[PDB]
């Protein structure tokens, strides 16, 4: 089954890192990724890289535990596992120096700060968080966080069972573009959005040059990422901005929705001043987004995480 730290501590290995750098219950289930879940208290257990990860934390380090299956036999991650599991929380990002700039522009910001330390943001694999966010609207994350599972499930290959959690793999272009996916998925509960699941696979695939087409987007400037984006099937401006933010290495996107503009109005009082609008439309939504960029800094999207963090 699922390990702890005190079942079995010689399949643990460790990166020093306090817990003012990270925090991971405030990271993981706040609607950034969706693959993971407290199967035992402050142990969270996902995929990382197709494979299954078991995280928690001490004072001062984050313990990992990595689950190979049948093949192998079980030890502890090696150092370059390891160092996926930083890149994956980008820990040689100091966050003690972010958190320090937005609370020296923005007081609302230092006061969530107080309770909200070591809100990271993840470095998500650019297919998982692409089509992890064509799949579902993202208004609940429990919501997403089912569709999520039920996608994977689907199309995804089978890693390892552990007590009663089957684990998948994200699923691959190549599962996603096949024929009668779009069907499988309604019959699942997806519903319109199983259309673009499938055709933004196929586009990718049969049009874009496959996977370097998207893998190189991370290379590529913040502008060029979301225009290539937008052309696909379910990707507008907000989830073009969450892939560019949370996948594609570009910190200062921040993604705007009605929930962004909810925090922008409760905490900020902020109100249009380009658009003739009152309320969400492309030129407000713009508007919005630039404001929070040129207040919080070409790390603006990680401090939106951190409000988001706060909201839950």
């Amino acid at each position: 089954g699922h390990r702890t730290l005190a079942s079995t501590p010689a399949l643990w290995a460790s990166i020093p890192c306090p817990r003012s750098e990270l925090r991971l219950d405030l990271v993981l289930p706040s609607g950034q990724s969706f693959r993971w879940r407290e199967q035992s208290p402050a142990h969270w257990s996902g995929v990382l890289a197709d494979q299954v990860w078991t995280l928690t934390q001490t004072e001062e380090q984050l313990h990992c535990t990595v689950y190979r299956g049948d093949k192998s036999q079980a030890s502890r991650p090696t150092p370059d596992e390891l160092e996926a599991v930083r890149k994956y929380f980008q820990l040689d990002v100091t966050l003690a120096q972010l958190y320090h700039h937005w609370g020296s522009v923005d007081s609302h910001f230092q006061e969530v700060a107080q309770k909200f330390q070591g809100v990271r943001l993840l470095r998500q694999d650019p297919i998982e968080c692409l089509f992890s966010f064509i799949c579902s609207s993202n208004n609940n994350i429990a919501r997403i966080t089912g569709m999520v599972e039920r996608l994977c499930q689907a199309f995804g290959p089978r890693l390892i069972q552990l007590d009663d959690v089957t684990y998948h793999g994200f699923p691959s272009l190549q599962a996603l573009a096949g024929p009668e996916v779009e069907a499988h998925l309604r019959k699942l509960g997806l519903g319109y959005r199983a259309r673009y699941v499938s055709a933004s696979a196929r586009a990718i695939l049969e049009e874009q040059g496959g996977l370097a087409w998207l893998q190189q987007l991370r290379e590529s400037s913040y502008e060029e990422a979301h225009k290539a984006l937008c052309i696909l099937p379910g990707v507008g401006t907000k989830v073009a901005d969450c892939i560019c933010l949370m996948a594609l290495d570009k910190p200062q996107a921040v993604p705007v929705d009605v929930h962004m503009w909810h925090i922008a109005q409760r905490d900020y009082s902020w109100h249009p001043t380009t658009s003739q609008a009152k309320g969400p439309s492309p030129q407000t939504n713009k508007e919005l987004g630039n404001f929070f960029r040129s207040l919080w800094g070409p790390y603006a999207g990680w401090a939106q995480a951190v409000l988001f963090s706060a909201d839950l």
